[PDB]
């Protein structure tokens, strides 16, 4: 049961804490503002097609 890497800050099926999951019923945000990623819960859409 295992995701593909994200794209950008926001999806959620995807890898955004290094090569953790994060985002089902949350949502990540990779490198912020040219920052870092940190996983919140919110707004998004699964990553995969």
């Amino acid at each position: 049961v295992v995701y593909t890497d994200c794209t950008e800050s926001g999806q959620n099926l995807c890898l955004c804490e290094g090569s953790n999951v994060c985002g089902q019923g949350n949502k990540c945000i990779l490198g912020s503002d040219g920052e870092k990623n940190q996983c919140v819960t919110g707004e998004g859409t699964p990553e995969p097609q």
